[PDB]
Formats: structure tokens, sequence, C-alpha cells
């Protein structure tokens, strides 16, 4: 039947094009997860930095502000820097973002940012000017333990939103998924209908 | 007033951005599956209009004659050949050219030449359907029309109206080449509303999670 072997060549090349999407999707999936962990260690490193700066160590602060310096410039498989932008203390890349496309037509934007959850008007210069006047207190070393813990509660509030957007991504991810999962199947039925 | 409960405030506040903001995504995706049906109601008549063309040529190629008869075919090949010109030039209201790709002010064909030319591109528009992710919301004329060569239907069906006119020994071959050019732009036209169909489905699998998602934050704002 010279046009079933046509609308089984065309299931195939159907089939094929989902198998990529949900490539695509994992893989998407993957790098959320990935910055989801990093994130989580900059917010944990925040609250650690808090209690720090709220019960009173010298020490303590700056493993904490390395162990966020170096999520925000970590990188992957090859090389590349996560939350650098499409640049692939002074804001390291910039704010714009990488798509991939989950299903014909729908992309979806791949990563936060550094240069907008560290935008609170940063503070890791700010906590720079706080470990001075911990050295030797002077008379403004009040209003910088205020606005120390002002930067440490402006950045915690990004971090935990981008969290947020973050899973909201995977819950859009996952509806489209899901989908393809059900495309495939009437394929593989379909297929073996002839 | 607001001052009564100041942290729940705050709550009830952020519950209403989060509130407008899915209320804003699922208007635009009703206005993108707006869009898309009026592009498949143009869609569906080139469609017809091909396939009364395409009845046409199956009828008129003549082993017998009829020579004169075949003067009523031509005008009603060309009404079929203009209508399918007027589907892919059709405007919105705001009068924008649906089929243009990003040359929105410029008609996605032109004949001014003495030959159909399409000019309109083939770039897409997207639409934000929720955070972070776009749907692309047109099609476009000249990836309709491409059936290779460059060298499009409305083109092909020319060449068989001069056959029409005067024979020539090539009189099979265009009729020929007219059925092939016609049956590819229909696979075309078909796979662009198959196309536009698994948008829609997409689309309303968004507008479910954002129902769901309006639904936690209603009932959350109310306890409040
Ligand atoms: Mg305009």
């Amino acid at each position: 039947d010279p046009m079933a072997s046509i609308k089984l060549l065309n299931l195939e090349r159907e089939n094929s094009a989902i198998a990529q999407y949900q490539s695509n999707i994992a893989n998407l999936k993957t790098t959320l997860s990935s910055q989801e962990t990093h994130l989580d260690s900059v917010s944990e490193s925040l609250k650690s930095m808090r209690d720090i700066v709220l019960w009173g160590m010298i020490t303590e602060l700056k493993s904490y502000r390395d162990s966020i310096e170096s999520s925000f410039n970590a990188q992957d498989e090859e090389g590349h820097f996560l939350f650098s932008g499409t640049k692939t203390y002074v804001v390291e890349g910039n704010s714009d973002v990488r798509v991939v496309t989950v299903a014909k037509g729908v992309t979806m934007d791949s990563n936060m940012t550094a240069q907008e959850i560290l935008d609170i008007g940063n503070v890791l210069n700010q906590i720079d000017a706080l470990i001075a006047e911990f050295e030797k207190p002077s008379p403004n070393f009040q209003a910088e333990v205020d606005a120390s813990l002002n930067a440490i509660d402006d950045t915690m509030a990004n971090v935990l939103g981008a969290m947020t957007e973050i899973g909201g991504r995977h819950n859009n991810l996952d509806l489209m998924d899901g989908a393809h999962s059900e495309n495939k199947l009437f394929v593989d039925k379909v297929s073996g209908d002839l």
C-alpha cells in the first residue's frame, strides 16, 4: 500500500521531532535544577552571613562571601558561566536571556542572571564596607550594619523570587513534556496499526 | 486601615499583583487564539481555491480539443488565482498584512513585474504567554508558497493559462507541472493549518495551568 508506506515514513519523522523536543526539555530541566542548587547555596550563605551580623567570626564572614561569589561565577560542563546572561566587586555579565524550543513554535527562557539578582539598586562590596568597620569600628559603624542587613534582606528577596520563577518554569516544562508523551504514544499506536 | 495588619497587607498586595499577571497572560492567549483562527479562515479559503483550480485543470486537460469552450475555464482559473492572491494579502482591522512576516505594511504578494513575486519575508513574530514562554503567532506566504524553484503556483497557473489559450507540444507537460504545483502548495497550506491547530492546543495547556494557578491564588487570597 504505497500510501500506507508514506503515512508511516511521516509518523517516524514526526516521532523523531517529539524525541528531539523532550531531549531539549530534559536538558533544560537539568540546567534549571542546576541553577536552583547554586541559588540555594547563595541563600544559605546569606542566612549565615545574616546570623553573624545579627548575634554579633571575623573569619566566618569572608567564607560565606567566597561561597556566594563562586556560585554566581560558576561554570557548567564545557566552561560557560551560568548566571552571566549571554556573556557565557563589579557585575560580571548582562541580563539577557537564553531560549530553547520545547515545542513547535514555543520557546522557553533558560537562565536567571547575576545582574538581575544582585541588582538591589552589590551586597558583595556592601559586606566589604562592613568587614572594614568590623576590623576597627568608626562612628558610622552602626549605619553600616543596618544597610548591611538591608542588602542581605534585599538579595534574599531576589534569590527566593528567582527560585520561585524557576519552579514556574518547571511546571510549564512538565506541561509540554506530558503533551509530547501523550502525542508520542498516539504515534506509536497509529504506526503499529499500519 | 491598611496599617491594621501590615505583613498580611503585603501578602495580599503580592497576591493581587500575581493575580493581575495571570490575567494578563490569559488575555495574551485569548488574543493569540483569535489571531490564529483568523489566519486559519484565510488558509481554509486558499485551500478551497486550490481545490477548484485543480478540478478545472483535471477536466480541462483535454484529449479531445473543445478549444473555444476552454475560454470559460480560463476565467474561472483566473478567479481562483486572484482569490488566492487576496487571501495571502489579507490585512487585519488595523491594516497590517497578516502573512508578510515582519514587513507588516507591505503586501505579501506583488504582480507589478508581470509575474507574482513574494514580497513578504518569513520572520516569525512571538507572543508571551507565560513567564518566560513565547508562542509563535504568524504564518508566512513566503514559507507557504515555497514549493522550491522559488517558482510558486500562481506563476505556474499562468503558464497553464497560456498553454490553454494556444496549445503547444508541451500542453500535457504544463498540465502535469500545474497539478504538481497545486498538490505541493496544498500540502503546505494543510501543513500550516495542522501547525496552527497544534498551537491552539499548546495555548490551551498554558491557559489551563493559568486557571488552576488563579484558583490557588483566589483561595489563599480569600482566606486572608
Ligand atoms: Mg502599523
